[PDB]
């Protein structure tokens, strides 16, 4: 079985990690100074953020040079120093392929809008407008419509996100070419893996017809039924990965759970592994900024789908959060002072005893929580920027409104800086940090849980040590013990005739969970919250609240 189902991942948001220079945003010395931190929590591999030249408009996914370094980050060297100290600890790095789209301050894009017969024009989607309009109804992710006038020539070009993001035309078979020569210029460098940016909305609908009202609610899935999708993929595979040795991953966001085998199996010669978001966003209105009240069952069920997609050619990442969503005790668990440690180690312990790779995105293994937003100045990501142009400014909510409800969504939750010590701004930067640091850093931070062996870091290093000594826990097959279940959640997994059991309690009660008939412990591997570990041959668990453990039977 290949490296990458048996690694366990950590997502490096550089500009939230660690500055190293005081201006308040992270860089590459940050992330190269701390490798021994994450080496020691047991990391194998790192996905890092975009680190491409940026105006960054969307923080890094607006690249206006492919083959240079955003300059907050560092040089070119900095980022060969990084690759450099991650080889000499034996760890590999992942990074981001943003090839949906680039900034507009892209060379491309510079010439493509010069002229219609520009050498550049189609690397683009350029297009007249309708009835004294957009050319149609397509909406932007990041607000208002995804088309934007360019009074150069007249003509729109599209941005399924924000307006300094045009889409890139893989029809064109000039940008392929280019897209792939990209690539093989970070392969060659001996970069381990790639992770696919919004890789479903590559093919775009021919003719650009209208949206129906139907999609128009659920525009997202609409943008990833392009009839050119895999053909794209596939050829990307044929003219670079075939002929590499790093894994892919994709993100891949708008697709129906159907179609991910498209993806994923390794039959087709497209990905390795997906990111799906139907866990994710279990709970999001279709707005993207309103929450809707789950219990553990939809959490559940949702997984045991998501895992029967994936069958026996594909594979599966599987994460609790990400630099897009609000954080993950605060999310799946409880937050609250008094259960913040207790549901966050429960959230740690399900992270890795799923079947896929796992990633841990940066601050969850302390445990941090989202951020007290009192205004809407809060708020620096783009995303809320056009959610106030879409529903505030159109009369169709109240900026208080977008505030209490966008708080609990935000992905600005995620991007706080990482809380390291008690020290000025948690240790992050000695200057002012481009997001405020959560006030919760007095008690939430890296040197307290590394100091101690009862906190949520000691906690996911055990887990960590534990998924790595049992290939079970990772490429074992996984078994839902009772998807109706609501209050603890059950599942066994099983390779080469160990069977081994895991039970998360999800309720802030105590609970008692019964073993299937015929099942009884042999060994008890870990436990949280819990005062006493259940006796060899026992059939039942009486559970404390939120106690998670892991179980040979
Ligand atoms: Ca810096």
């Amino acid at each position: 079985a290949p490296w990458w189902k048996s690694a366990v991942f950590y997502q490096v948001y550089p500009r939230s990690f660690k500055d190293t220079n005081g201006d308040g945003i992270g860089d590459f010395k940050g992330l190269t100074e701390k490798l021994d931190y994450l080496k020691g929590l047991g990391i194998d591999a790192i996905w890092i953020n975009p680190h491409y030249a940026s105006p960054n408009t969307d923080n890094g996914y607006d690249i206006s040079d492919y083959r240079e370094v955003m300059k907050e980050y560092g040089t070119m060297e900095d980022f060969d120093r990084l690759m450099a100290e991650l080889k000499k600890r034996g760890m590999r790095l992942m990074v981001d392929v943003v090839i949906n789209h680039s900034s507009d301050q892209h060379e491309w894009f510079k010439s493509s809008r010069a002229s219609k017969d520009n050498p550049y024009r189609d690397y683009y989607f350029w297009r007249d407008g309708k009835d004294g309009h957009e050319p149609n109804n397509y909406p932007s992710f990041f607000g208002g419509s995804a088309w934007e006038k360019d009074p150069v020539t007249g003509q729109y070009y599209l941005h399924y996100f924000g307006r300094q993001q045009p889409d890139l035309n893989w029809d064109t078979p000039k940008l392929r070419e280019e897209l792939y020569a990209m690539l093989r210029f970070w392969l060659d460098k001996g970069v381990s893996g790639m992770r696919f940016d919004t890789v479903a909305t590559y093919s775009k609908t021919p003719g650009f017809p209208d949206l129906t009202p139907e999609q128009m609610k659920n525009f997202a899935e609409a943008y990833t039924q392009g009839p050119n999708l895999h053909r794209y993929l596939q050829e990307m595979h044929e003219k670079v990965f075939d002929h590499y040795d790093a894994v892919t991953a994709g993100e891949i966001f708008g697709v129906p759970l159907n179609q991910v085998p498209l993806f994923i199996d390794s039959r087709r010669k497209e990905l390795d592994m997906a990111f799906t978001f139907d866990l994710i966003r279990y709970d999001r209105a279709l707005d993207r900024w309103h929450t809707i009240p789950r219990t553990l069952a939809d959490f559940r069920q949702t997984i045991d789908k998501v895992d029967a997609i994936a069958g026996e050619y594909g594979w599966n990442t599987f994460f609790l959060g990400n630099h897009d969503n609000p954080r993950a005790v605060s999310h799946f668990g409880d937050d609250r002072p008094q259960w913040r440690e207790a549901s966050a180690k429960a959230l740690a312990t399900v992270t890795l005893t799923q079947r896929g790779t796992p990633f841990i995105f940066q601050g969850d293994e302390l445990g941090m929580t989202n951020y007290p937003f009192k205004t809407l100045q809060d708020f620096d990501d783009i995303e809320v920027k056009g959610f106030f142009q879409d529903y505030v400014e159109t009369g169709k909510a109240t900026a208080e409104e977008l505030l209490t409800n966008v708080a609990l969504t935000s992905r600005d939750n995620a991007r706080t800086p990482f809380q390291w010590d008690d020290s000025a701004n948690a240790g992050f930067t000695t200057g002012k940090p481009w997001l405020k640091v959560n006030p919760n850093y007095t008690e939430i931070n890296a040197a307290r849980e590394i100091g101690d062996p009862k906190s949520v870091y000691s906690f996911y290093r055990n887990l960590i040590s534990i998924r790595h000594e049992t290939p079970a826990l990772s490429t074992g097959s996984y078994r839902d013990i009772d998807p109706s279940n609501a209050d603890v959640y059950a599942y066994t997994r099983s390779q080469d005739g160990e069977t081994y059991l895991v039970v998360v309690n999800f309720k802030a009660e105590p609970r008692s969970f019964t073993l299937p008939d015929g099942m009884h412990i042999a060994e008890t591997l870990i436990e949280s919250s819990s005062p006493a570990a259940p006796a060899a041959g026992a059939a039942s668990l009486e559970l404390q609240p939120w106690q998670s453990g892991i179980y040979k039977v």
